[PDB]
């Protein structure tokens, strides 16, 4: 250190460079902005539109001069295009500050990560769906849980359309968050506008916003929308963690529910049947810092005075950190997913316990007129009794259920083995085969699967 | 021991404040029952007449609150058996807590993030007006930038960066408030009913959009909470930047602007030291908000599917962000057209000696200097300023005309407050010509005329 | 009402109430001293004193006038000390300001509680001590996971001394935290000391400071204790996290591994072989609540400029609801643990499979002088064959061995089964009987039992 | 998706940053291994010769780091092998990638935490030289409460709360340090080992102050790494404390010091522009290593026992926070000395005409007047001196003694900030003689 120490801890280059993309698209239409309205010769323009493309090409080349001495890629391709045309390149930052820049940069910058993002969960619901109508075939059945404790029975249809109205959820809100931080805040300069006769509405068509920001200064201080893009990221993760969870779980001994793809796990020589699912544990594990990266950036911006502030910096590894993550775990689980085998009997024997159907006995009864509570009581009873000699629930007879409450008729018989039973909960948004496969026909024309 | 366990499940201490929307939704519920068969018109008569006396009950502060029962939920329907008899055993068919309490809280945050949207309406309402009142007199003041003074700028412009900063977060909060508007309600405790139950019915009499179409994600999915306690939270991160610039601006240093006497406190001695309570309270709030979000993550994080226990650490964040923004929402637009600006004081701070000399600069770059060097220009001209002790405005056409062949005239005009704020009039900028349309512009998506 | 609602937002009664005996021993310990400096005459001394003993007692009694429109625990207390007393009650607050005072209310609640939390832990790594050597004879054996899969044999006396390690080092935390916190701040008066002849080494020393704050600024401004002690308490639950998700985990019909005492679970009419983790549940989401109270009072204090801030105000409530979570956590989980049953047989058998213990094998081979990876192949190659011949690793007879390898020989033979192989791990800290016997010896003289 | 699986479960690009403490730990176990009598001297006396050419490898850029690999562990050890033959591949007998990590990551913060104590130490040493400095002519500034000028202050008083709240972060540190100073190293896999291993011996050389006593906590356990996050995030806390009143102090509107040329920037245009870049950015730091310590909690919570995977996201947000701490805690040591600290415009806004009104309040109620009337009685005078336009250090001893009798002729010397300034010399009081009292205790807790 102490100059360098400082040189190094104020430079942003290290990591903004995953921008120059986005910094060169505003430099074209921003030096195209300059000629229109007169600030620059069509000579210059010319060159400087020239330059820009060598700068793109050396840099898509592996030939670009990065150098951390510039502080970073807004002066990094502003001095490399000064070195390629020389006099041209000093104008095309003319009335424009880093600060309307930087706001560019990130808002084109995440439109982008956004638009792949929506992109990736398309792709992901779509597995989804798929998934769902490969185990509806031969049914799948497994048990749906509370408390991490059985309760009814469920179809892995559903559950995998559980899955997609989250992410489909997930995907409204980058959508929204989308569209709202779709706006320019180019032509702010430091915080308030200029006397140059820039034009703010053409920057903003030719890079793809809907419209300039309307404050020059809001245009140059926010980072909200940063926020709001994290939350989204976090909230995503946060499905996916759910998910990794059970599918961890369901991995075990214990359960034995399902095997993990050998592409996404590690297993043992010396021993059988392990195998360890360290992909589904680190996509688990990655919400924290998707949760992390939220955190830091709410405490940057609290009671920051306004406009430009070099806090204000510390907003760009965060993001591109969490988009990366949400990234790349989206595009695990799509390619995971499908390769997933699912051991059905296993789940079966899981799903239909030994009284678990009992729950639709005593439903039964409360369509009837028998006082659901009081329904529970008998019912209890009756299974309390097979307990005790040892019988399971598929092994009652009519006449048997006759003795023990008058209600009961011919009709409840198919109600104890889940064969059977499953086709009981058919209101709309239940695990019913009939309900689940109505579901799945939106889910696929929404998906465009069919 | 005993107890203890108890007291630590126990959620009614605060989901009594969900009762007026379970109360609701019992009704439409009851009704739905009727309407399936399951409930008897002269059983729907009762419990329809039950439920009233508990609202008249708890509105009395009568209505019996047994811990014992743990929530909400019992508590009402023991209520309601206690008056009705059997009838009351009967309400609560075809229906499971998990499904319950989730229409619940979702049906209690719509109506929360409508007392919300009326208060930011509200807020931003009076930061038009106020910029509509410092716009004719005219109020301009330094823009800031590392907090130091950059370029002068106009009050009115300040009032509007918070004008379109709010107006985003209603859109979160629309946008959030919109897509929790599915019924859960129909969903049992994870997969549907065998009872001919109907969803639509309640979707619809309940205000939902429509029926959630997965009962596991129905009674399983918290993220519409995390959607709006993220929305708190930027919303208030921006009142904080607001309420930090007023307790700065009204410090002896900076003078700008004085405090309403009913949000702050002051002592009889020092006449000035006017301490902004209200303000600092409001700033320092933005914290539990956060946490409230983090505590919410962590608690939903790896939870496998269905209902868990932990997902009744859902209320209480919640009730105390929308608590923490709701208040401060109310007293901002309660406290902020109270404020007395300093209008001196302001504009002397705006104009610094030669805070206006980055306009000459820009003035010599449209005539044809690169920029770079238009900057060199300027400042070579400063520094001599600075040295013979001048301030800009003392210069003279024929000396700044000296400097730079390319200086005429019409940048006499850049030297004085008094004219160069007419300066930055590009869309969006200061300029009074421009800040006066997006005023316009803003009144009327409020109400103006 | 605007008027009416700022008030309520500033008020900080409603949670600093629980303050109100530090607030009280402090202003006995103040008055004394201001007596012995002089401020105070004996009949002044003695007035005071008789009318505090009331307040406690019309605060014990449900009796004392709690009064919101006094804003705090401080005042309301002072407001009635003159109500009581008459003039001698208006000198109590003499060379003292709220600012020093909440804060050294604050120190000192903290460091009682801390003492609770250190009684609470204590009691719990003991009852975590007592399951252990219970569980050791008959020897209780399960599976050591690993990425949640079955890794190797492991007893229930080792999982609960892991525990004990990580609450060992949790009441550390908490140990200094207080002893960093155990500094008093009485006296710094707002900021700046006094010109009053006011003796804080007295009050320091009579109200359990091990010393007097050095710097009256830093006395005032700082929280960083609460946030160290937020620290210790969001670790503690995450320690205790860990533990509520196995017992939901093995306690499910798929481990089957314990059962959990009613007293602390839920069931269904018409099943039984349902039990819910309800507790279990809540105490492990809870430690989300704590961590994000961290993180709420961390962005409070976040560039807050120095001495007393409005902003302060927000911690309590924080740490009150942290201290409590963690508090009944500890009591639960004590009260819990001891009542659960765990079940010999299922556990054994997991912990035995079918080859686990096929790991002891190779390690053997690489001792006698085979690079630990070549071992592997041959084991492997071993189970591979097992695994077609439909047999268990308790099969292989001497001979079989000594045909894979001529290195195995007699000596191996106690590897084969899970009854003589949990011998194996004997190094210092292991899980053969032979060493957590030790350790546990060593953990029973350490807790006193 | 073969390579994004691979990329997305490698720590190389991070865990690599860890390699000191992988060789150093090597060494260890391999004369431990050989000493228990599982490597012949002629093993151990190669695995050593090898070892020393991985560092010189590493240290010389030729090293091959392999993403393949996945980790520091298996990379060091691949060019083992590599570059020794045999002897190589039983480096790893009787030793898990678990209780190696844990060890590891135990190892870098150790030396982590004493470089950040002997930065604290180098503070805290330069905010003691700046406290004299100030006192010799000597520096008032307003103290503040609610950003509002309170009652003056020394300056050298201000950078003593400061010196006594890193001295709490140093005392975290210390404490987090020496908790976490117990090596994991044998517990192996999550068990023991069947192996004649020695543990103590490994500890002792690798600076531990014993062997973890539970193989399970031990290859499980993250607590102390949250423990040291909670540190850091505190004592960053503390920074950006200071840091935003830097910059708040030296805008044109409180105008009481300069930022040295060297941690700010400017304009030509605007002479009086200072920007506090590395200031602001110190201060904005404050919010990465909240996240940090947020992310790792969240990690381990409701983590079942044993190693997971998920236990690998505890080494990046830790060598952020703390490479983030490290140079905040230098900038600052810079920084500081070169500051310009203007007397006069903080001593003129220290006494405001009205300011030392609260020394007459003080006065009458130390002479008997109950204070909640002293107070009462000088609002009348200074409410009459607004009226009047007049200020406070022009009150005379009559207009006193014609305000309320037990104003006595000592009272007058309360009036002008150059003497009233002495009067809270109570411990840990802003008067000088307090002050330079406290200064000459912290000057021998450094160095005089
Ligand atoms: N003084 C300024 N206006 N600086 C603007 C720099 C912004 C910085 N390059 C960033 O990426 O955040
Ligand atoms: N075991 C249950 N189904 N419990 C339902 C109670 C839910 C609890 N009142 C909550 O708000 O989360
Ligand atoms: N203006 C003041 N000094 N107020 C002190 C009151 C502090 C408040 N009771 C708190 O706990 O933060
Ligand atoms: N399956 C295992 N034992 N893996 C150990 C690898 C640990 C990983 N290198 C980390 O730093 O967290």
């Amino acid at each position: 250190g102490p100059d360098a120490l400082a040189a190094r801890f104020n430079a942003s280059l290290a990591f903004d460079r995953a921008l120059w993309r986005e910094d060169l698209w505003q430099n074209r239409v921003h030096a195209r902005m300059l000629h229109a309205v007169g600030l620059l010769s069509a000579e210059e323009l010319e060159a400087i539109l020239k330059g820009l493309d060598r700068i793109e090409e050396e840099i898509e080349a592996g030939t670009f001069p990065w150098r951390e001495e510039l502080e970073d890629v807004h002066m990094n391709l502003e001095a490399r295009l000064t070195e390629l045309v020389g006099p041209p390149g000093g104008k095309l930052h003319t009335a424009r500050s880093r600060n309307d820049q930087v706001a560019t940069d990130l808002r084109l910058y995440l439109r982008g990560a956004i638009d792949e993002l929506l992109a990736l969960l398309l792709a992901l619901r779509r597995v989804l769906v798929r998934e769902a109508e490969k185990h509806l075939d031969p049914l799948y059945v497994l048990p749906g849980y509370t408390h991490l404790q059985r309760a009814q029975p469920v179809l892995l249809a559903h559950w995998f359309l559980a899955y997609y109205e989250m992410l489909k959820r997930d995907a409204g809100r980058l959508e929204d968050a989308k569209e709202r931080l779709n706006e320019s805040p180019l032509g702010a300069a430091a915080l308030a506008g200029t006397g140059f006769p820039i034009d703010r509405h053409f920057t903003a068509r030719e890079l793809g916003f809907k419209a300039p920001m309307r404050n020059s200064l809001d245009a140059v201080a926010s980072r909200d929308f940063a926020l709001e893009v994290l939350s989204a990221l976090n909230i995503g993760m946060l499905h996916l963690s759910r998910m990794a969870e059970e599918l961890i779980l369901y991995s075990t001994e214990e359960f034995g529910f399902v095997e993990v793809p050998d592409a996404f796990a590690t297993g043992s020589s010396i021993m059988p049947q392990k195998k360890n699912p360290d992909i589904l544990e680190l996509i688990r594990a990655k919400a924290g810092r998707v949760l992390g990266a939220f955190v830091g950036l709410s405490a940057v911006v609290k009671g920051l005075p306004l406009a430009y502030n070099k806090d204000l910096q510390e907003d760009k590894e965060p993001l591109l950190d969490a988009l990366a993550t949400y990234r790349d775990s989206l595009r695990l689980l799509a390619a995971l997913l499908p390769g997933l085998k699912w051991r059905r009997e296993r789940m079966w024997r899981a799903a239909e316990g030994g009284y678990t159907l009992a729950t639709e006995l005593a439903d039964y009864l409360a369509e009837k007129g028998l006082p659901f509570r009081e329904a529970h009581h008998v019912v209890g009873r009756l299974v309390r009794r097979l307990v005790e000699e040892g019988r399971a629930l598929k092994d009652l007879t009519l006449e048997e259920l006759q003795a023990h409450h008058p209600l009961f008729a011919e009709d409840a018989l198919p109600l104890l083995r889940l064969e059977t039973a499953i086709h009981r909960r058919r209101s709309y948004g239940g695990t019913a085969p009939e309900a689940v496969r109505e579901r799945l026909e939106e889910a696929k024309k929404e998906v465009g699967l069919d």
